[PDB]
């Protein structure tokens, strides 16, 4: 709870997808500033809320991330993790596997090698 809620209606076009209870978020090359706290604001009110209770990120599309969007990210893990959910990533790239040790991301965060392995795993990890 807190700042206002004011947000008039111009999304472009989310890159994600939908499985069988479970959400990929597949971000490509658009993780700016203005695409961070709306991030989670998006996140909340497209899946959180909706009763989504398990999120993925896959890396492959993605060479890197800047520091701001970074926390964002820890963030709507620390949101699902008291909600009741888990949140994982998929395929994570060498180039920020070399940042998500450096800022505590895998060592919050879930990995794996595919959604398949998160999928059913994350149901018991």
């Amino acid at each position: 709870m807190g700042s206002d809620k004011i947000h008039h209606h111009h999304h472009h076009m989310f890159p994600y997808k939908i499985v069988d209870d479970v959400v990929i978020l597949m971000p490509n090359k658009e993780l700016n500033i203005e695409n961070a706290h709306l991030f989670k604001k998006w996140v909340f009110d497209e899946f959180l809320n909706k009763g989504y209770n398990k999120i993925f990120l896959v890396l492959s599309d993605v060479e890197s991330i800047d520091s701001f969007s970074l926390g964002v990210i820890v963030n709507i893990l620390k949101s699902i993790s008291s909600s009741g959910g888990f949140f994982a990533l998929v395929s994570p790239n060498e180039k920020v596997e070399r940042v998500l040790s450096l800022t505590n991301l895998d060592r919050i965060v879930k990995i794996y090698d595919t959604i398949s392995e998160a999928m059913e795993e994350v149901r018991r990890k």
